[PDB]
């Protein structure tokens, strides 16, 4: 088997799922105790702030969650957390350390890799940030017109994109004095032209994000807007006012036309998925200022202690896992749904499909054997009260379990006509809770049938339909206000979460080699499709999926 | 137990999958027949484009094929689908017809509810449509000042906003000489908020769209939206030149305060989540123009009869239901992803989150019995390569089996770089299910550790974490172009997989009433919200949510 499987504490938990879970009773565990929400919550005051995760709403008792509690600690959670702050290299498969903490250590307490400390270069390339933040924010920082810069355009893939959109819309309010910013990521050319359709040559900087400096369609997409750049400003040497770079790749950098000393580099033990606080994060602080970029870092920090120092038992990162690690290895529950009760945080599911998904979908141990359990959940969601017509029909009367984290900030940056919105919203946010935790009894259903003036024939028929089952679990997320401080210690705690059940399932959260095979075929492919010859190195479908492309490019409609 | 298990070619399929399924493997079914492709896709010829709906890539054989068919004869798909196009009430837990077949009718035929057809009113709002997008987007339509509208504005949630959202950013290529257009859904009022801060009350155009003209998101950003216009016009006769309804409901949009000849019309039989064909497109017709809102509704309607006409075999949107099936109730996948390799179409996912879970969630039967069966998937996705670059990982190497519809269009409206882009963008599409299919071996992947000079001790730890298991099943549907014609045939593909699916579960695709239970427990939150005493009345996660809220809302972030 696997090491999880084999693993006592887990098979313990297993045999009292399979024994005693189909008596677990939401509406009765309530009942049962009026302390279950005191019990089953922890409201944590960072001190900017408090981050309530109500976990009370789960199909867990006191003996469940010790239970699961003993069993992280049986599967290596604590020494495995040290690892990763004390810099060891616990991308195995890689050899690398995992440092995103690093990068966020305000502290400044030293982390050694290969015996030396990160930090001063961690805090060199911050200062490096700031001062070009200044540059560029002031207006001081020129065009190749001798204008100030008033759009910002990141291009980047995956980690280089989902992490600087996802925040910069999240804190669109902290924004004022900062120029736009735009995204471009998909290799899709309508992606790069619609953008540069509604920018001047003149005014705008480009931000290209990558590593390598070799990444095939950030370079593609940097190419095409240098292209666009030139033919305006007709002058090689003005690429350096409106192209900088997130790289190590200094001599790539150079060639592409940019000065190196806007070179912005960040190093191998931060991956992409965890990399918006370090340099990738530039087009954050230009967007909201540096001062609010470092509170980002700040409240990401605090959680980062959260996780190092408390008990297991009261520790809001492991505790999401472990109850993660209940309805996936024990319920068997595929998805995870993120539902936050805020428009600004829209893109914050779709950040964490790659954070989770990307880190957790694996299949292979520490020990190089198969896992034969469920590891990684698909994670999904759009932000409510959207979703409430949408999707969650199947929530509430589908025959799916999932299990769905409600978030919201009590705060609303906009409270329109005296909180009304806002009241109407935090209303809905504790009700669907409510309503997926109690259901519908046929005794209530029955007399609302009755009240509406339902025959006796049609009241029968419409019963079951008007029936809610209810007994679906949730975590409700409650914080003060969506601050750039919050933002960064909800977001570190979502990292935590993930690194825990990583390290309970022996997988490796921090490597990605199943990227590989998508790529090394679409190397293959790309130069097949040129001319009109048939292909036919492939299997059929390949094959006449290329023949169909090769036919129908040149009809017009 | 329920229709579907009582059903003899149901338990004939199951017995089979279980006796059979592990033995199909995709990498030897293509190497074993060269015809695979020619016997598993249809290229179907719509005169205004083909769409290859390519079926090749998963786990079937010609017996599978042939079982499927036999099972949807069996639960009585064809009869049922007569019944929806001839205007029976299908809807039979609302008692009502189910009709947007009818919105698309171009032919025009009659079509009876209760021996009434609705053709005539169909096109006399068609042609209210046609006239209004005319007048405003000529400039002639003038606001209260007397100056042309440069902005619309939809406001609407669920089925009222989400395919509007969806077809305008789908179709943006065709928008050029239209109003720029807004969408605001949330009750969150940062997003009305951020909407109303781009624009003039001079020249804004607000669309109010709900068929019931009382759903509370909808209302109050209506009356949010109304008092801002007043604040600035000062007179009550200003808003007919300002605000339209599209609804099913006159007493409540005169109640608003709307003039009746500002109401776009639609009918009972058109759901939510099928409405974008009704009134509810008026938001389409005025930002693409009224031809190509015709277009759209011609591709639905080639679609329609394409589904109608089309023995099943050989039946686009019948095979992609019976592969659900087959994925759903024999593999057990909980989920289904759309992943189409496309900007424009970023929020198609989206769309079919409402279209396809609204529908088919659903745990009761036509009999009345709960479901022992599993019914409709959780559908997600992103557009690619964006989606490429965030789970694919999950989906390559994970513990899930993931039914994926990769869509792309041969044609690109923005072939920028001579074609580069969507060179790139196609060998992208075609290798990933490629890459799903075949996987990759141990001993090629041994080879490839060999080659890059890996040493013995080296190559052994890395070898599992490189191998790709494969066998991962896809739909590729590749078409020539989306113009709004092909468009239209797409969504109207799905929407009858999401029938054939209903059909053969034995559920009602057209209810909703998973929704209400939501509904009733915010309005009872609602006024507990106000003041600083303790609520006491709900469950003590319920109350305690509540009472961090009234904590937390003074205090100064």
């Amino acid at each position: 088997m696997a090491a999880l499987t084999r693993n006592p504490q887990f098979q313990k938990l297993l045999e009292w799922h399979r024994a005693n879970s189909a008596n677990l009773k939401l509406r009765e565990l309530f009942e049962a105790d009026p302390e279950r929400f005191n019990n089953f919550s922890l409201n944590l005051n960072t001190n900017h702030g408090h981050i309530l995760v109500d976990y009370s709403k789960n199909l867990v008792s006191k003996e469940v969650m010790q239970m699961l509690v003993e069993l992280a600690k049986s599967r290596g959670v604590e020494a495995a957390r040290d690892n990763m702050f004390s810099g060891s290299k616990i991308n195995y498969t890689e050899d690398r350390a995992v440092l995103h903490v690093a990068l966020r250590n305000r502290s400044n307490t030293p982390i050694k890799v290969d015996g030396k400390d990160v930090m001063p270069e961690v805090n060199r390339v911050l200062d490096k940030m700031k001062s070009f933040c200044q540059r560029v924010r002031s207006g001081d920082w020129k065009g190749y017109t001798g204008k100030s810069i008033t759009d910002i355009i990141n291009i980047g893939i995956g980690g280089s994109d989902l992490g600087p959109l996802m925040v910069t819309e999240a804190l669109k309010p902290y924004s004022k004095g900062g120029p736009r910013v735009w995204f471009v990521s998909n290799i899709d050319g309508t992606h790069i032209a619609k953008t540069l359709a509604s920018l001047s040559p003149e005014t705008s900087l480009f931000i290209i994000a990558s590593k390598t400096f070799t990444t095939q369609e950030t370079i593609t997409n940097a190419e095409t807007a240098k292209e666009w750049f030139l033919e305006a400003a007709k002058d090689p040497s003005a690429v350096a006012k409106h192209f900088v770079a997130l790289s190590t790749n200094t001599a790539k950098v150079k060639e592409f036309g940019i000065d190196p000393q806007n070179m912005f580099e960040f190093w191998d033990w931060v991956g992409g998925r965890y990399s918006l606080w370090s340099a990738i994060g530039l087009s954050i602080a230009l967007h909201v200022g540096f001062d609010h970029f470092e509170q980002l870092l700040s409240g990401a920090h605090w959680m980062d202690q959260h996780f190092l120092k408390t008990p297991l038992e009261k520790n809001a990162p492991v505790l999401l896992a472990l109850l993660g690690i209940w309805y996936i290895n024990c319920y068997g529950c595929e998805t995870h749904a993120l539902l936050p009760y805020d428009q600004y945080m829209h893109r914050f599911a779709a950040y964490f499909q790659q954070g989770d998904m990307e880190s957790n979908g694996k299949y292979i141990t520490k020990s190089g054997a198969r896992v034969d359990h469920q590891t990684g959940p698909i994670v999904w969601g759009e932000p409510g009260t959207n979703g409430q017509h949408a999707f969650y029909q199947l929530i509430h009367q589908g025959t799916k379990m999932i299990p769905c984290d409600f978030l919201i900030p009590v705060q609303t940056q906009h409270p329109i006509r005296k909180g009304l919105h806002h009241k109407i919203l935090l209303a809905n946010f504790l009700a669907q809770t409510e309503a997926l935790m109690k259901g519908k009894l046929p005794e209530e259903a029955r007399k609302e049938l009755q009240a509406a003036g339902k025959s006796p024939e049609d009241l029968e028929k419409l019963l079951p339909h008007k029936v809610f089952e209810g007994n679906r679990p949730t975590n409700s997320i409650v914080f003060t206000k969506l601050t750039p401080f919050i933002l960064g210690a909800l977001i570190a705690m979502y990292e935590h979460k993930i690194f825990v059940q990583g390290i309970m399932w022996d997988i490796n959260s921090f490597d990605q080699w199943g990227v590989e095979l998508g790529k090394q075929l679409a190397k293959k492919i790309e130069p097949e499709l040129e001319g009109s010859s048939a292909v036919t190195s492939h299997d059929s479908s390949t094959n006449g999926l290329i023949s169909f492309i090769k036919q129908q490019r040149d009809t017009k409609l």
